[PDB]
């Protein structure tokens, strides 16, 4: 999967912005099959990875099968994290989008929420000065998003590797 699409956006994103970082532990939303996951296991140290479907077992990384907007989502991460002495991850990273309709205004509508609960992940997980990368669909909600969110942030940056774009948050503050 080194090679797909997917893959190379992540190459690309990582050469311009550095999100994760040699040695981080990444939480990682919208795995499968796995291309990005690839890419990461490069560099990361750690891997938790979550998708709705199955994908192939890659050494060392952590996979859960869950939808993150049911019930068992913290209990998994919570789990995970223990068991590999982890407090804090240093990057929430995600991908992670459902059927695409083809329209903008549907699959921004789509995406902002994945992107909300990504984000609640990511503040209840994420260590002082770890960062987030995320898939958005752009449309009506994309800058009030960033304005929240950016609050918990040093910096943001946005990216396009039509409507699909990458939001990065830098440097997060519980403060
Ligand atoms: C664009 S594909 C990800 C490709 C991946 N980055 C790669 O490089 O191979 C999007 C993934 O998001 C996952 N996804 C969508 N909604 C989800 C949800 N609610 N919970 C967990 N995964 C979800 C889908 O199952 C799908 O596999």
């Amino acid at each position: 999967q080194l090679r797909s699409r997917a893959a190379f956006k992540l190459e690309f994103l990582l050469d311009r912005y550095r999100v994760v970082r040699k040695g981080d532990a990444v939480i990682e939303i919208g795995s499968s099959p796995g291309g990005w996951t690839q890419v990461l296991n490069s560099l990361a140290r750690k891997i938790i990875s979550i998708d709705l479907q199955e994908m192939e077992e890659i050494a060392g990384v952590r996979f859960i099968r869950c939808d993150i907007f049911k019930e068992t989502i913290f209990d998994d991460i919570d789990r995970a994290l223990r068991e590999e002495g982890i407090e804090k991850v240093d990057d929430v990273v995600s991908d992670a989008m459902a059927k695409v309709s083809g329209i903008p205004s549907r699959d921004h509508a789509v995406s902002y929420q994945i992107g909300q609960r990504v984000m609640e992940i990511a503040v209840r997980y994420l260590r002082n000065g770890g960062n987030v990368l995320l898939k958005q669909f752009q449309g009506d909600m994309t800058n009030d998003f960033i304005a929240i969110w950016r609050k918990n942030f040093s910096s943001y940056k946005i990216s396009k590797p039509s409507s699909e774009i990458y939001i990065m948050f830098f440097g997060f503050k519980a403060e």
